[PDB]
């Protein structure tokens, strides 16, 4: 762009100069030597001289003619044998060499940059989040204060990289944080708090902070973070619900204090092997299966779908409906013993979850935790022989192998399954390239940090236009009033009246559900609506519909 | 600079032109009995060297052929070989040694005068530079570290010299004798070495920033004209702000500043508590409650509740900001005095809920500022 | 490779030549009633584009002038612009991306077959390469470390690929399915990961060098076709040489080899003493006399006098050589069995006074050698 | 060289091609068009075509003539517009860019390399040794196995740098160690032993090893080292002789078991302030002052020379003559107390020397020595306040400030002199750039590691042709027999008869001495000769002279 314009601007200067010299030529040939030449001849002569061809078939004879001829001759050499290669090599090659042998850090962002997503702090989580939304061509800009990292990130793109201090208000100004679509804060908790307070001093751009410690979640929202995601707490929890011999209800949300969302692993449950409509969950519980999660895919629950030992049911309903489901499972086995290998922030949260039930566990680690003081840990290297044995791995019922190193996880899953083919093995994969090999080692289930983290962050980014909306709001369930038995969503006009929105429409005697129904959906009789709105519109709901 | 070699070549070319134009007329006359003008000789010579070659004026003798061949070869060598060979080996060569492979400045120009030498760059001296740009001094920072020299070279408001600060030959190339003033911001043993070395050459005014107030006397002995104990000053500020019976002040951070704060609150005297994750390697006169403050219980354990004031003094601004948030979140009214290492974090410490913020960069640069003006 | 783009251009140029030579004759005829030969058209066209410009054959019409101008401009663009622009941006450009800034090979050519993948380069596998060069295999070493890739690139007898050994997409680009054999010389957890990943793609024979004999069974489970416990073997060798009552053997070095030596001398059984500067991070079944052996008294303290044999087993050949000298200098006849990490130090261990020398590189490469031949 | 030859070989190809085309031109012009042109015309035409000038005044008219003309035209462009710039840029610029932006390690040395000095292991010692003999233009080649060090050393030269494993026999082969003049082994003791044993497997080139531990001196000579230099032991010793309040005799050599060399510091001695001939040392001792060392200069002792508080007398004589001198000093002060700051290998040797007298000392250090177990050390940081005070620095009589850090040394010398203007301060300078500032701090004497080490190594390199000669030999002293009273050294023929050599000739009643007298020196009556020879020629000395 910038260089091309200067390139053909030079072509316009030459073409003008050509016509100039061609005209002066015809002029002088007439007024000095009494020769009349055509316009074409003038162009023909001028080109002949500049290109240094020099046929000599049209030449001057006077000194003044020699003078003009010499000038046109030098002009050609200067502007076709000197400037043209030099001008080329300086405007073209200087960028091409300097920028390719010598990393020039992107210190700023173009002023016209709008609707971009600022990523702070790169890791397998955000690394995956980028790659999964780069398939979507989202304008991603990751920032870092590490020189040796910026150029590394420049090689696999992907994305754009800005090198500067994430907390610096001036660096943020050059990042155009005001025009930003969203901001992912994945630095340490003290750094994130610094980032949020600084961003808030410039704009109100929505920030998603990935809090390094569940306690610091409150402090980050105070800093200005519109959303807070405790990964390890969630990741550890996901390691835990899978670790038990028989699956149990896992409470997710208790909004509105009457409607709850809860997930349930199907492994070890009576629902394992049967289909959804066969087990009759909604039938005996009154719940709403709002999705079946299996192998990284949230699918619409159908009666044909066969629940496997690796499934996960997303459920919604009242408080007495969840307790009705826990009754059907219904009891947990006795004398469970869960070995948790690795005592980091994830391994800790894994035990923390298993303690909220509670279930007797054992922690094994190489060193003393610098953060936790509430858990008892058996100190020892899980690789060195007899270390697991002496800890009493024999009477264990399940093992959570959660180490910061994947090859070690794979090696422990490999060894444990080799010694105890019976016990349940849950493995943790830091990188998603190691997930398959963990299953191949003998693990019954694998929790991938990167993928799980990317899904959460991603969904919070896609549903962003309704994220801070749905935040501070309460989801609710209303049985379709017999008045609208046969009316269309667009015809009913629910939103302009009440203010809420239809997120789900399920049939009377069916586990089948219609997630996010289009306005042209024709409602039926006995259907059960699941809506989302403010804790003010939920009360002005039954008010508005009955009073029109 | 490269101009002088280039237009000298143009001078030689111009001479070679007139020389060839002259011989042309002389030869044309004596060789073949032809009388050509001066412009004809210029026009002919140009036509030959530029290799245009109109052929309208050509010799017919062997002596004329030889000459023509000589002028032709000259046009090739001195326009199609040397002229481009010059180009690349005159200012495309310094282009690689200064833009493709970082070339550190190891010495200043001989005539350099009225410049300010900065030894040991930090947020304080970095701010001292951008605070005196309106006076338009020439700030030169000197570092014995290669990597630091490179980072300080891409961003600029000052000059960057790479070499041993404590070397006499390096100080000589820095033209210290012609310097306006020198700022010593290295460690105490280094500054002592820096002064004694400078004093062997010149008597340039030295403003040394001392690490321990006790060492201040020694730095004067070395040769410093002024000594600035900032952490005593910065520590004194934090202590003054924390106060202006049951009055308990928490000092979170037991470094040289935090220590100076505690040392100040002994003169009042006001009871205090020092919390740190590590035992001070320089101090053994204060009592420190050990344990990391970010973890959690330590603030509640030591009793942040019955405290009247809090002083957050960590070398990490992000940590400070985080602690200021936590304290303000726990006790919504307690006096919180925070420390700012960089001036970029001052606004966020107040946003976090601090009642007063002391900036090391601001206070530091202001003192060093008012010492370079009232020299 | 760049040839094909270059001579295609020569083909285009040749076509453009004949095209211009043809139009020339056609125009000369129809425009000005002149009949020129084919060679005249070639000769004229060349003369114009090369900008020689004899002017002996020139048009006199405007249509002829236009054409001449077009052929002239073409000679400039397609010989003085594109021809050099091609040059620089065709094989002077790969010259910078491969000789001025190290470009690591991240993938092998699609057709690559019969190659041997080496995972984890060391004096053993480095010797395995230079020991099978007469068979002319294609050895490719793979390292996830940038710096190591660069050092292994300047010196060569093998191919160097940079990337994560435990990545499926990286193994796919290494064409493991077409590989002759794979050598796993990484840590035990890594090899387990390496095998399980390879087995998901292909069933290429894997020769895994296991770190702990107990883990050998696990590596077979992972997918290895052969497992080689060298330190057990190397330790066994040292023990066999140390012997073939009051017989005391000193083992200087308590690593996995030294441990294996001690583990072997328990089966005999022959009393021994293990001397090391550090407690073994993997072993807790042997008794080690702690203290550095180079310092001095430790050899005299433990009683190197009443010993019958000495086994020097340190991961440092220079240390070994030095200890072998010291022992031979103290006791001029005592049995000294030394360990050689590299094969370059074997001769100096004997020169130092060793009675027999076991070379890790030699023994290692020979086993791995006879496993790739009798596949 | 290599590139220049290819350059003007191309000029010879062109000149031949010019003459070729010029000849074929005249040939064709005759046989094809009946035109006769001169030799000059042919050159004139051919040049005109190749250079693309193209006057057109001499042109062909036939097709065959057009064919030849076109060939010469293309030939010119290929060989003056294509090959000439390309050939240039590939033979010239490729070395100039690649070798200047990308370090190409010198892996080998040219076969014809003879009489070079191989330096192994670079440090302030060898760094100085190089710079001091690079003023002498000695062919120095330093070797290293550190990639990030080889290119650093390439920037300040000085010297040439070979990058390879010093112990590798193949790397040594490429270094041409056989043709080497000498080898300086300055690696660790285990590495040096490896180096020597390897070099000895190839050649018998003299090796000077710098042993890191005085005990390992025996083991290195066994490895093949022709010479062994314990620097710290020597450096520590030099710190010690200067530390005492009053100087004392320091025994250097006891060769032949009757002649000894010994040095003596003049500080605190009665000789301080007076001249050599005034104190009358040779007079009252019978010794031979073979040199006066002051301020880095070994000068010939003259009666005019004034001994200062910083002088050092190099002496030679029998065993009873040295004891006669210690009598003249003659006694040491009482209750001396020497504080030695820093307990490394040098600080250790300093105490080791002070214990061989003995003199009560105190050691202070930050940490426990990993090598020594014989000395008691007061653990503490000498920078932190009251640390020296509590150790009892008050009743000390002298301080040896010997730290690995010069700025610290300077800062301690500065502080100690400020608190105790009376006590003697000996300081250690790792780098010679810090020597002057140590004196400026208040030190009474400074021992520079680099300079002292360079002098020893240097003298062992210059006197190399007589180093291994004088090694294993015994220096002796013989009173000039009255028979040669008036005869010249060359006339006497001492060497061809006995086998020894005259190294010194001193006068009867004079402290003046003639070091290394020229053969034309006319001997006198009563002169005292100091010779050097084998322990076999010293006995065949008095035998040969008396029996002719
Ligand atoms: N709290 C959150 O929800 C959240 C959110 C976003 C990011 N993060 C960040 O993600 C990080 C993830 O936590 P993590 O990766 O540090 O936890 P981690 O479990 O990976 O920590 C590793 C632990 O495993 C142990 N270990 C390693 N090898 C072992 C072996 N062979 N035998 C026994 N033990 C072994 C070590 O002792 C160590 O304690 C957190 O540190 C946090 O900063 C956290
Ligand atoms: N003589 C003077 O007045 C003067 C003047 C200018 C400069 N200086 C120099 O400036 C330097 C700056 O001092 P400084 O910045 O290192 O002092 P500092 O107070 O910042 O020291 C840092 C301390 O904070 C603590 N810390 C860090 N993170 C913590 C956490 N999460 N929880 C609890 N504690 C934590 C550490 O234990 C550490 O001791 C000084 O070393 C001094 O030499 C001195
Ligand atoms: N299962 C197998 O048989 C097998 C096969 C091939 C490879 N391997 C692997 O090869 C690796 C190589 O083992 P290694 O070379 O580390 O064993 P090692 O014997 O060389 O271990 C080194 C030890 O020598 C000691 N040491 C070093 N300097 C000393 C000194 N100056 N004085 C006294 N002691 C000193 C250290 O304490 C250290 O423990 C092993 O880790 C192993 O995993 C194993
Ligand atoms: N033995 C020989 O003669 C010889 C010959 C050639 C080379 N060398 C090598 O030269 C090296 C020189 O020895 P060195 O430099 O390691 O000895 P060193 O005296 O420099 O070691 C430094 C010591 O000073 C102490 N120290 C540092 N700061 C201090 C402070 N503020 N207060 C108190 N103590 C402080 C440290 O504890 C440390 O022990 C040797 O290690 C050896 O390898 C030796
Ligand atoms: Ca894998
Ligand atoms: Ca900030
Ligand atoms: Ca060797
Ligand atoms: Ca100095
Ligand atoms: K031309
Ligand atoms: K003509
Ligand atoms: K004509
Ligand atoms: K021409
Ligand atoms: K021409
Ligand atoms: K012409
Ligand atoms: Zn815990
Ligand atoms: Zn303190
Ligand atoms: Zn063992
Ligand atoms: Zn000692």
């Amino acid at each position: 762009r910038q260089n091309l314009k200067v390139l053909l601007l030079y072509c316009a200067f030459l073409l003008v100069m050509l016509l100039a010299y061609a005209s002066i030529f015809r002029y002088l040939m007439w007024h000095l030597e009494g020769r009349a030449y055509s316009f074409m001849a003038g162009i023909y002569w001028t080109i002949t001289v500049m290109t240094t061809l020099g046929f000599g078939d049209i030449t001057f004879e006077s000194d003044a003619g020699y003078l003009f001829a010499s000038i046109v001759t030098v002009s050609g050499v200067i502007f076709l044998d000197i400037i043209l290669p030099f001008g080329f090599v300086s405007m073209f090659l200087a960028p091409w060499i300097e920028r390719r042998l010598r990393y020039h850090p992107t210190i700023e962002l173009p002023d016209d940059t709008r609707g971009h997503i600022l990523i702070f702090g790169i890791d397998p989580i955000t690394r995956t989040l980028i790659r999964k939304l780069e398939s979507r061509n989202h304008l991603f800009v990751v920032v870092t204060d590490n020189y040796d990292q910026a150029l590394h990130l420049e090689e696999q793109e992907g994305f754009k990289v800005v090198y500067g201090s994430p907390t610096d208000a001036h660096v943020l100004a050059g990042l155009r944080v005001a025009a930003a679509r969203s901001i992912i804060a994945n630095l340490s908790d003290p750094d994130n708090a610094n980032l949020c307070l600084t961003v808030r001093s410039l704009c109100q751009t929505p920030i998603i902070a990935v809090v390094k410690e569940p306690v610091h979640g409150e402090l980050l929202r105070l800093a200005g973070a519109n959303q807070v995601v405790p990964l390890t707490r969630i990741l550890g929890r996901y390691l835990g619900i899978r670790a038990t011999t028989c699956g149990a209800l896992a409470h997710i949300l208790d909004s509105f204090g009457n409607l709850q969302i809860a997930e349930l692993p199907v492994h070890g449950t009576p629902f394992a092997g049967k289909t959804i409509g066969e087990s009759g969950i909604r039938q005996r519980t009154g719940l709403s299966i709002i999705g079946v999660w299996e192998r990284g895919s949230l699918t619409t629950p159908q009666r044909e779908t066969v629940l496997t030992e690796q499934s996960l049911l997303v459920l919604a309903g009242t408080k007495s409906q969840l307790a009705a489901l826990e009754y059907l499972i219904g009891e947990a086995p006795e004398d469970e013993l869960i070995f948790i290998i690795g005592h980091g922030r994830i391994g800790c949260a894994a035990a923390a979850f298993l303690d909220r039930k509670p279930v007797p566990f054992i922690l094994i680690d190489r060193q003393e935790s610098p953060v936790c003081n509430d858990h008892v840990v058996v100190y020892g290297d899980a690789t060195v022989g007899q270390t697991l044995r002496q800890a009493g791995i024999d009477r264990a019922s399940g093992i959570i192998v959660t180490t910061n190193d994947d090859s070690t996880n794979i090696f422990l899953t490999l060894a444990c399954r080799h010694l105890h083919s019976h016990i349940r093995i849950v493995a943790r994969a830091n990188g998603e390239e190691n997930v398959d090999q963990l299953y191949a080692a003998g693990a019954d289930f694998v929790v991938s940090n990167a993928s799980v983290g990317a899904n959460i962050l991603g969904n919070l980014l896609e549903h962003k236009e309704s994220a801070f909306l749905s935040e501070g709001m309460a989801v609710f369930r209303r049985p379709l009033p017999p008045a609208m038995a046969g009316k269309t969503i667009a015809e009913t006009r629910l939103r302009p009246l009440t203010g809420c929105s239809i997120v789900a429409i399920e049939a009377p005697d069916r586990a089948d559900i219609l997630i996010s129904p289009p306005p042209e959906t024709i409602l039926a009789e006995g259907a059960r609506l699941i809506l989302i709105g403010t804790s003010e519109q939920e009360k002005t709901f039954d008010q508005t519909i009955a009073a029109r």
